[PDB]
């Protein structure tokens, strides 16, 4: 297999099908990428991530720099041979987690100093730093370093933190360059930036189309905009990126949220909502989500969900997992994650099995009208 | 099969090692029984139970009895269905943990009335009561109800709480025969009380063995006594049951408890030791436990143990593990407990294996020494 190659195999509309190659493996699109964090995909075995079809997981590098250690994980032979799955793995960059879970940070043109949330030890981050800690994980897909943006911003705020943005993924791309095993052998993803603002996701676009990347994430959104909002910014600000690479929602999302990004162009999407939502009791369904611990559950003896092809539905109850969830046992984490992976895992073959058929736009609907009912 | 037939196929010394079938199952003696808190041996699979070598789990009808509740287990089809787990299971009376857990408590020679430890609900235990809720949670193995006996007891206080167990287990014996379902196709097994007294043990096997039961507990040991104590009373107790009838040693233990209890005839085990301190950190190896939190194992790219033949050993280094556990990751629990469960049925096996082969004695003289240096 190449360093990387996206092929687009089928189209309807604005959404896409097809497939990364990378050495590790064949990522299918649109993909949904599980979150591990700190080397786990929580409550899961490897294998039975890759059981449900995931053919990539996220790594958080805040997380992993924090605990074990970056330098540590590449004295123990990289991430992907220390927590046991070989298929890719992205990495972020570690920026938007210094900013959401850290202490005492400053900010700077060079990058940002931060005090550890677990112990108050001290740490920096910078385009260079991070792109070194993706090296020294040994990442397959490798996340350029920026500076988030919140939601609501001005436009004179938002502006301000695109341009840093832009210069610093030029400082990635040439970090990431300069160190030969990780040019020759990873991918590099630029993101864009911009808050809601058309003509500065433009600006942002451009940026990182004149620098050059493997791929382009659309950043800054999932952050408080609600759908609708999301949704008009991507309406115009996917296709300001190159047609022939990846486009990537970063932390999205619902099931909703991942059908609608995918009409506007999405090809990739990462979150912790099955895997943390999973251990708080709510399970993913065709009819919806439901929470596993309301008493209407306690003598169900159905499948969470009916039509699930995941080993959790073949073999045990809503009764049963309901009784796990409510004593706080760990079994019940497992197999509400393990379902939920499963289930976002047959979401994007359905939402991949329709386009490459020409039928995305009636599947979109008639999972809105059932999962809405 | 048979609803019960223990066979002995080698004897070397007071040790034996053979089969009981079961309608359920097969269960290889000397064994080893994971403990089912609430419908899971904790953060396993049913599957990975029986992946790790467990003929039979044990489970505490104390906790079934107030989650989910008896009643609920028989009305979704009884606890094998409900937890996924299809062959034998032993379960014990609720005695114990009704005098460890609960509160409220008020004795009184018809059972024992109890205010539940999660909310303060009322509830009852009797022999027949007990037996009861065996038979709804649908138990291969019953365990008579007892009267439990603190350590230290004095000889009064021994006697009239052996005196009790034995009248509650005419009570529990005649509860089990008069439901046919219940008598036709599950087991009851009785218990030894007696204390550390040999002129009690006595009266109580004697007792036990006019009632006539399936097999024989040895009841009220480990309960701070120290080996030397308890290897003492089991020299003299073990020799009172039945021969030809297994012999259960309840809430051990530690895996040299378990090598001398089988060089004292006995046969079944159970602990929460190999799940419960698994969570914890400590990990079994034949070079002795280890605590995998301990920072010396932070870079340390070697399996738990250097010859199990568990999954855990085949694929993760004790570094990640040491990571897990120090984070707090369900994956940490599952692993520990994944090896502990199969380092003791790795130790059964060899227990096994040595008594038909002529060479337990050896065997045991040669585990010491290693897990001991
Ligand atoms: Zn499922
Ligand atoms: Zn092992």
């Amino acid at each position: 297999r190449p360093r990387f190659s996206f092929s687009i195999a089928a189209r309807e509309g604005k959404a896409r099908t097809g497939t990364i190659e990378m050495k590790r493996g064949v990522i299918r699109t649109p993909a949904f990428m599980p979150v591990g964090t700190a080397a786990t995909v929580k409550a899961l075995k490897p294998e039975t991530v890759r059981a449900t079809g995931a053919d990539i997981i996220l790594g958080n590098t805040y997380h992993l720099m924090l605990r074990p250690g970056a330098e540590r994980i590449a004295k123990l032979g990289g991430l992907h041979s220390f927590m046991g799955w070989d298929r890719p793995i992205l990495t972020d960059s570690g920026g938007y987690q210094v900013m959401s879970l850290s202490s005492l940070t400053k900010q700077s043109e060079e990058g940002v100093t931060f005090k550890s949330h677990l112990d108050g030890s001290r740490h920096m981050l910078s385009p260079e730093r991070s792109i070194e800690i993706q090296h020294l994980l040994g990442s397959d897909i490798v996340m350029a370093f920026d500076e988030c943006t919140p939601y609501p911003a001005t436009p004179s705020r938002a502006a301000s933190s695109m341009e840093r943005s832009m210069r610093w993924a030029k400082r990635s791309r040439d970090a990431f360059d300069s160190r030969k095993e990780q040019a020759e052998n990873a991918a590099l993803f630029g993101i864009q930036q911009g808050s809601v603002f058309e003509n500065l996701r433009q600006q942002s676009a451009d940026a990182l189309a004149e620098i050059g990347f493997d791929g382009y994430a659309v950043g800054g959104l999932a952050v408080g905009e609600g759908q609708d909002e999301m949704f008009r910014v991507l309406d115009f600000s996917v296709p300001m990126l190159p047609d022939d690479k990846p486009h990537y929602l970063m932390g999205v999302g619902k099931p909703d949220d991942i059908v609608g990004a995918v009409e506007r162009g999405i090809d990739m999407f990462d979150c912790v909502l099955p895997t943390r939502s999973g251990r708080n009791g709510q399970a993913f369904t065709w009819d919806g989500p439901i929470n596993i611990r309301n008493a209407r559950f306690s003598e169900d003896l159905k499948p969470l969900d009916s039509e699930c092809h995941c080993a959790v539905c073949q073999k045990w109850s809503r009764a049963f997992i309901h009784h796990l969830i409510r004593a706080g046992e760990i079994l019940g984490a497992m197999l509400m994650t393990e379902h939920n992976i499963a289930f976002y895992q047959q979401l994007m073959q359905k939402i991949r099995d329709s386009i490459s058929e020409g039928r995305f736009s009636q599947f979109a609907q008639d999972f809105r009208a059932r999962y809405f009912a």
